[PDB]
């Protein structure tokens, strides 16, 4: 099912108009796209182009401990996001009083802590807003065939503090035959390098819940809005179109866990993960 | 054209499997689907099954005018939503000391008034909350590249409050040359009912935010989570697949309007809406 990310790398090289982004770089442009990855016994990560794997599992790990603190992602040895949360940005965005490496309230706060006010990074929030990742798991161990099993990280009141709006505005759950699917709407999709980050990090979420919940991993469907490759990309991207999908590797969860939170870095084990170089 | 919405049907008949929805009516579901609807010169208001339009164009202007009151719908000959508002019904989701006809916190508050306090449908919001609606009209006019323009009416803490979850959790604009396009994420789609005229819903936003913007009408990309058929319905749909789907009707703005408040029912005309019998 690579292909069909592949085929989207295809099909907006080939329709895509052209868009300036918000910096001034051009992208070449489709927007409103879909992919389906089965999860069944494989973990989609790309084998077109290596994924920043462990960028991809401390980047969650951070989200579920509802860290909005850069640094407690850096000191893992992923720094996606320090320039986001360095002094000169939050200073380039008014945030004068914020503690480096406070991003504000982010994907980590509202995911877990939804509607609360935002203190800063190193605020306790514990028992504020909605809890919407531990409310996903309980709708789905309560009313599987729910269909408002949802977690949203746009929250437009606090838009405006956030040291970047977030691209995984929303994602859905579903569930059916004991299998666990999920979809993502990303508004914003990077193809040449968020994207396939991003197919990895929401399938590496469905598989700890589904396994969480005594679940079968299904589906992630990946929604993309605005789906983009940056202009300087067209080509490589172009090369990496002709590269051959390999089997996807297979996730391998080490320890039996009973919460989302009881999650730790070392319980996640690749497995046949044989990508393209470069 | 009709013919994605088709396929969708055929496919979550040929593809989609049993599942039980709340009021474990059954249904065939798929989960993550996704159609394209031309808005160029055309108006994606289904043929093959007539679809209320005066209640998809009163509703929506209802929605603008952040109405929380059915009653004010109702008065505008669209019942669709009076038994969620009845005494009988908000007295089942404890509401009982809720005014008839008071749905809470739901679309028209979120997309006006997003994260304010909401009292009941007779309070002021006016200042209150974020006003999704404008701020994507606005961000369309001073920058169209944006790839953020987001209306989103799933607030996870407004939810229990309303009469019904959101169905159309939030929706996305998108513009490239002169062209306003919008993708809709529908968690719960009911192939057979909901879907064409929520199709219909948004396709009639975009060509009433286009206008004001002074934008062409682009693309309707329609997103859903769990796309089903209620197996009722089965039949039905069956016989609708046979149908041969006439043109799409053409949907014309009379007034030159220049606020999204200033649009009344009598400003919109569908013309040759040729629906099939029944
Ligand atoms: C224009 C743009 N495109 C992006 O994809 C993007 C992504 C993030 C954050 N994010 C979600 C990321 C995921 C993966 C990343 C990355 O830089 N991977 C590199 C290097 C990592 C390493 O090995 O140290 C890589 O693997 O090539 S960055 C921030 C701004 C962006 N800006
Ligand atoms: C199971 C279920 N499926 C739905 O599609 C659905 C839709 C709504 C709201 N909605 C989005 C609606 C769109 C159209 C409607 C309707 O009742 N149309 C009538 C109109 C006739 C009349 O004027 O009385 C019809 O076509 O029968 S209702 C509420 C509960 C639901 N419940
Ligand atoms: O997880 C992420 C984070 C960012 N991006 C990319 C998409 C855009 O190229 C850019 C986001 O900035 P705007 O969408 O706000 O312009 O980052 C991704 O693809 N995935
Ligand atoms: O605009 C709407 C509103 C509702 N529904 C249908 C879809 C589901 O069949 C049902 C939703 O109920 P739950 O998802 O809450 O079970 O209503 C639509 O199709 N469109």
């Amino acid at each position: 099912s690579e292909l069909q990310y592949l085929g989207q790398i295809q099909h907006i090289l080939r329709c895509g108009v052209r868009k300036d982004d918000r910096t001034g770089t051009g992208t070449l442009s489709v927007f409103g796209m879909q992919a389906r990855y089965s999860l069944r016994d494989e973990f989609p990560l790309l084998t077109t182009k290596r994924v920043f794997w462990k960028g991809v599992l401390e980047e969650l790990l951070w989200f579920i401990k509802g860290s909005t603190n850069a640094k407690e992602l850096s000191s893992k040895g992923v720094k996606i996001w320090d320039a986001n949360g360095s002094r000169d940005f939050l200073d380039s965005l008014g945030f004068s009083t914020r503690e480096e490496g406070d991003l504000g309230p982010v994907y980590g706060f509202q995911w877990r802590h939804f509607g609360a006010e935002y203190r800063d990074m190193e605020s306790d929030y514990s028992g504020q807003g909605v809890d919407q990742l531990q409310r996903v798991i309980d709708t789905i161990k309560t009313n599987p065939d729910d269909r408002r099993i949802i977690m949203c990280a746009w929250n437009p009141r606090d838009l405006p503090l956030m040291a970047l709006p977030p691209c995984h505005a929303l994602c859905q759950f579903y569930v059916v035959n004991s299998e666990l699917s999920c979809q993502l709407y990303q508004r914003s999709g990077d193809m040449g390098l968020g994207v396939p980050f991003n197919i990895a990090s929401y399938a590496l979420l469905t598989y700890m819940i589904a396994h969480i919940t005594g679940l079968k991993p299904g589906d992630f469907i990946h929604t993309l809005g605005d789906a983009h490759i940056y202009l300087n990309h067209i080509e490589p991207l172009k090369i990496q179109l002709q590269r051959e999908p390999r089997p996807f590797p297979k996730l391998r969860i080490l320890r039996k866990v009973e919460k989302i939170d009881d999650f730790k870095a070392e319980d996640f084990q690749i497995e046949g993960y044989n990508p393209h170089p470069t």
